[PDB]
């Protein structure tokens, strides 16, 4: 039957009316309350706006952070207070409909393994370029969150040893390498460096370098500005060299690259894929994985959040 | 029934016949010959001697590289002039047995997690730190191979951005900083600077710098040499932190941790320990894995191809 | 004849009396207020107290930052909103005598240079290892302040690519590394994860990690606090791999290592020594500078600008 | 009066008749012998090759390595078995001319201060990219080449920690980043990802990947190569923010960029300024030294040898 999927974003929260396909029939957007306790009350309203009309089964929400394993708790989110924060509980008690919790990136990954780019491969692994990096494994056609929740942290692992500061506490994170935050810092440094070569970007913005912000850069880039190209090769090699790893460790058919960032198109896949390539080790003897483009968008969470919520 | 594993060594091939509980019946060693085309001649005289005496039904061999999904193939090996060598075939029409092929860090994985330090667990991580740096993945209780068979190549996932070269044909791969010839060049490089610091290790040499082995380096730092002690703490560092990634990428239940380098017990794996502790990413708010020491030594390989052999 | 010196600290600005012997015959502390306006009366104020009764002929101040050619310019300041300040002129104004301004490590780099450690030597490169990492350098008998006054930023150069972001405005600086604010980030990050061998250090604070300060690091390495002696080793590799860099570049007759962090003593120089000789590149076929202890403490740049207002 | 300048390279040693202009009136060219006991009688011979028809009063030989502060002593070098090699002495005995040793690089930067590109600046930096990387530092318009004769070995401070072994013994040294050998590494790793991105630079040489020399990598850049050009960009990063550290240093009124690497001029030059001015700490508030290109090339260690044989 029909289930909602839930997407906590950092300036909407979107629920959505999911059939078996995959299919979205209804969406309805509430702005995310800067305040914890209002997000759960923020939830329950996109709930019953998605809701109206339609027979739901089941919630299913997406949320970023970690997620424990019986998909019930957010241990940790890096946008929200919550901590060890019984959302499950919470939604059940309110709708009155069951519920799983599950990472945000987790939910985009089995989106597109099962209505997207994924369907056809086994053994995927999805990666997020957006705000965060996140992620999501699927061995043996299913999605695998680890023995305690918390598995494909990408965003997390050490890409920089000694490097930058990371909102999770630690240094060095894949995230502040390849994400849409890195993409900025670099862009703010080219342009500080030669502000001449940044002259589309500068003027999508209020023209200082403090000014620029991530969607400037995709625009600037296609028209050729040249530090938006070059911010977005950066950002490239950093993403292609950190799925180069993950073929050391995963060794999937394809990788499906998806989020904010991506959106571009090959401007960012392409290097991407040249990257991936240079670092893949063994890459003279072994088959290369597919780089595959994601096909649901920014619907992917929402759409997997409600499926994960059938599974159950 | 019984089933006999081989494993490849740098010096030594051993064959053993292994029963159903992973207990080895007999042993037989030959020595590595210089050449690939003599490697297949002493495996098989590994296995007749081995043999005799037992009623072997199949043989499983673990080899250092990339060995393909069907476990036939060995794609690259890092030691010998093996490249897309059918090493199945040339076997079984040799031995007149089914032959398995298996990457050798995942047969000593799988023993160690089906008859060693893995037993309870239901998704388990290995890492064998030796000459080279491998490792196995388990996960809903069964090895995973990826797609093409080469998971779990964690000695040639990059941790240092522009770093060492690698036998591999990278830079900056996690076997350049953790492995055995990583604790050779940090003691060679600290005797080097302070030999005072290393009396007692170079007097287990030849005296000089150069003469620094691997065995030394274990024997010092035990009786307190300093420079072999530091040694063992500039590998735990490394180790750790890797570890810690591995946590963020499959947030198993336990590691187990193993290899020549591990030998010398709770002097290395507690250091380890508390570089994992340190680099674990959320670890306030999530679950610790284990990190368990191995269990079978430098046998899990001879095992756990014995017994992969079987599955099949 | 005598002049006056004049340290401007985050806390506190002193202001002392110094003869041609560099002997400090009087000092007056006064505190720095929030404000950059009230910073130039306090200079006075701090000037005043200190020249009562003594015959001044004129006035250094040192200053972190980077200073102009001229010594009369602060043309950027770490931690006071001073832009292209003319502190020069300011204070030559309201004092009536003649100033001179120059960068703080740089009178302190002369002060040891010429009263301190550095005495006998005539090419001598001075760390300050503070709150802050600077340094002076001295070749031919001269202080050495560029084409531009702005030489000797050791803090800033790169030690780490893609590393920590810094204070300048850039990433991956030696002060990011080798400062009093490195030394805090390594206790913090090593008592976070074995919290058992910090008991000490953190029975010197509040008893959280979050209240480990500076001053309790040393204390409790002396008493052989684990986290607290593995924090200081940590920030002697990368303060002696450092200096190393600075041999390859400068080949003085002597490093002198001074600053808030090198107070403790041997405990910090004798690891700085061992990480220097570790990474000096043809070390075994060159000279090896000395690395000397500061002789004059906190005094250092106090002296040093004093003794610089009399060259002019 | 003329004086001769010794230029030791690794393919061909070089002698030159030079005038008190720099002007170079004679060139004999000598084969390097594979021996270090031939290195001798070659550059003899060379002097005498040069000196037919001059009255030649001294002779002044650049070699590349440590030398002493005698300029007398070669004390290693990276190319020929000396160690502790008296030069000077078995050259004066030989030709009955005074004689004086000095590091080719530090030649070089005499040569480009005194005769090219540095005329009228007091304190220049002068950088060498060839086979390997080296420089010179003038402050006070005097060479300096610290109290042991080994300042400016610019090729060997570490910019990457943990980084590629050098031949100089340590890790991460700039020389593997910025120099010739580098540019190499970046091309084939490139061609090896995408080698229909390198038809014109894989045509050049013989078609393979192994067969990339630095000769084809800038032909190939010239006509647009994306491979050759990428590889000329990759080293402009390493090259530029080493000069910005330099700047952070010295603070040089300018750089002088020369050696092979150089050659193409623009092409390469630019992008090391777009580096140089990203990374410059505090390029916001402070002057920015001028990046000039060198105009001596590959006669500017003979010229500046053959002058620093002069002053004595
Ligand atoms: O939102 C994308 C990702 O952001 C990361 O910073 C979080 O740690 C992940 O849990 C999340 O999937
Ligand atoms: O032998 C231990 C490991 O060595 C590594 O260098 C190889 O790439 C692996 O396949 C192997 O498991
Ligand atoms: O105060 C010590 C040092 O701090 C650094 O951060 C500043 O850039 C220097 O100018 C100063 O000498
Ligand atoms: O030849 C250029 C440079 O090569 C470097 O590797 C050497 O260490 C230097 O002494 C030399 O100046
Ligand atoms: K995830
Ligand atoms: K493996
Ligand atoms: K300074
Ligand atoms: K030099
Ligand atoms: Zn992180
Ligand atoms: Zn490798
Ligand atoms: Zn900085
Ligand atoms: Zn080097």
């Amino acid at each position: 039957g029909l289930t909602i999927g839930v997407d906590i974003g950092g300036t909407k929260i979107a629920a959505g009316v999911v059939d078996e396909e995959g299919r979205i029939l209804s969406t309805f957007k509430v702005a995310t309350p800067p305040t914890a306790e209002g997000i759960v009350d923020a939830i329950c309203a996109a709930v019953a706006g998605a809701s109206e009309g339609h027979d739901v089964e089941a919630v299913g929400i997406g949320a970023a952070g970690y997620v424990d394993d019986k998909r019930a708790t957010v241990l940790f989110a890096p946008n929200i207070d919550w901590r060890h924060e019984p959302l499950k509980d919470k939604v059940e008690q309110r709708v009155g409909l069951p519920v799983v919790v599950e990472n945000d990136a987790n939910a985009a990954a089995w989106g597109e393994y099962r209505f997207g780019a994924g369907q056809g491969h086994d053994d995927v692994i999805c990666i997020t370029l957006g705000t965060g990096l996140g992620g999501g494994i699927i061995i043996g056609n299913k999605l695998r969150r680890g023995r305690f929740g918390v598995a494909a942290e990408f965003g997390h692992i050490r890409v920089v040893p000694d490097g930058l500061l990371c909102g999770c506490g630690s240094q060095g994170c894949w995230e502040q390498y390849a994400s849409g935050r890195a993409l900025v810092r670099y862009a703010k440094q080219r342009a500080n460096a030669t502000p001449e070569n940044a002259a589309v970007l500068l003027g999508l913005g209020d023209g200082s370098v403090d000014g620029i912000e991530g969607k400037h850069i995709s625009e600037a880039a296609r028209q050729g500005d040249p530090v938006a190209v070059d911010s977005f090769r950066e950002l490239a090699r950093w993403a292609g060299a950190g799925l180069a790893d993950l073929a050391s460790l995963f060794d999937p058919s394809a990788f499906i690259v998806g989020g904010g960032v991506s959106d571009e198109g090959e401007l960012v896949l392409d290097p991407i894929r040249k990257s991936f390539r240079r670092w893949l080790i063994g890459g003279e003897w072994r088959p290369h994985a597919q780089v595959l483009a994601a096909q649901l968008g920014g619907k992917a969470g929402l759409v997997g959040a409600a499926d994960l919520a059938r599974q159950g």
